[PDB]
């Protein structure tokens, strides 16, 4: 059902944040360690729920995702002023959730009720060049639950990201992540078709003059997203790719272009079984485990891979033992059901 996909989307994102935050900024993560971390969430056979109820705290990924969804519900539409002020007020209420070091400046400016233009603080970041961080993408999944057409998904993924990420290196990653969640909601089962659809959009977007200018500020590659999506096509066809090669080809970092394609690769790769991951796990669990085993920005890569996998596999593959380990999981589910009731209905 679509309700199952909405609930699974936000729960998968919560799972990625809460489980992956344990490994944040670890340059190397052992797969066995991740397996043991999630095995520790399981109660004895016969006991419902989690062995560690709400023991895994969420971070800024979830705090901002919740503010974004709460704005969409409050206004029953994207409203940039409402969402900007909700981001600022959420940061003020609970600043110690692990926010990016730079974006805090934006939140502080947006606390001013006489800030006339809520996009101006983001435009000022990094000497006016804009943030390329993955914070615009980590929170964007709600956009793809609220809006059904790809035109609207792109439009409002971009605007919602531009409240904090004015560089196209940041907001194009948010658009790519929103498009991937959108495709997963449609049940797109062919990894080739999934990639082809994303690539068509990203080549169009990265042809824009300002997108090229933003990318050239950082280095030689002018189409960071399109280049990585083509790499993903190649990687998926290899019988064996090491984690080291995956990270070398795509990244595992805080930059949106070093994390959003990686999350997409993890989802597409873990459609198939993995001999290193016990067969008892389902495909959503496999996706989260593998993504965290890549290391780096594990909380955000896992929250994005989990949003996609949750939208694709639905709540049936969200295990209660994992879900009920996450701080605020009931509120997350209520928010997902509310988005469904307001925007989707059946
Ligand atoms: N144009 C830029 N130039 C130089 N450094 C940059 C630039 N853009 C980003 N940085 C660096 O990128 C950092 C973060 O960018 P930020 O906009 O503050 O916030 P986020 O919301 O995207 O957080 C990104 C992730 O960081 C945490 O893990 C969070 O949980 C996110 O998962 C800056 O402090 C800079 O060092
Ligand atoms: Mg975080
Ligand atoms: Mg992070």
């Amino acid at each position: 059902s679509s309700l199952s996909r909405f609930r699974g989307c936000l729960a998968g994102a919560l799972l990625g944040d809460c489980v992956g935050s344990f490994y944040e900024a670890h340059d190397t993560v052992d797969l066995t360690s991740v397996l043991r971390h999630v095995q520790s969430l399981e109660p004895d056979p016969g006991t419902p729920g989690s062995e560690r109820t709400e023991a895994l705290y969420y971070t800024d990924d979830t705090a901002m995702a919740r503010a974004l969804v709460q704005s969409l519900l409050a206004k029953e539409a994207f409203d940039e002023v409402d969402m900007a002020h909700r981001f600022a007020q959420e940061y003020k209420k609970d600043p110690d959730r692990g926010y990016g070091a730079g974006v805090v400046t934006v939140f502080k400016k947006l606390l001013n009720p006489k800030c006339r233009d809520v996009f101006e603080p983001a435009r000022a970041q990094f000497n006016g060049k804009g943030s390329y961080g993955n914070g615009g993408a980590m929170r964007v999944a709600g956009i793809s639950l609220a809006y059904s057409s790809v035109q609207d998904v792109q439009k409002f993924a971009r605007l919602s990201a531009q409240l904090t990420h004015a560089s196209s290196l940041g907001y194009n990653g948010a658009i790519l992540q929103a498009l991937a969640v959108h495709l997963a909601l449609q049940g797109e089962s062919s990894s080739e078709h999934f990639l082809k659809q994303l690539l068509g959009h990203m080549e169009d977007l990265e042809g824009d003059a300002q997108s090229v200018l933003d990318a050239r500020e950082l280095g030689m590659e002018e189409r960071p997203y399109s280049s990585r999506l083509k790499k993903i096509g190649e990687l998926l066809d290899q019988a064996s790719v090491t984690r080291e090669e995956v990270v070398s080809e795509l990244g595992n970092g805080i930059a949106a272009f070093e994390s959003v394609p990686t999350a997409i690769y993890c989802f597409l790769r873990c459609m198939e079984p993995d001999p290193e991951i016990p067969s008892a796990f389902n495909s959503l669990q496999r996706t989260l485990i593998y993504s965290i085993s890549l290391g780096g920005d594990t909380d955000t890569i896992a929250t994005m891979a989990g949003a996609i996998a949750g939208a694709y596999y639905g709540m049936d593959q969200v295990p209660e033992s994992w879900q009920q380990s996450c701080e605020g999981y009931e509120e997350t589910d209520i928010l997902a059901q509310s988005l469904h009731r307001v925007f989707q209905k059946s």
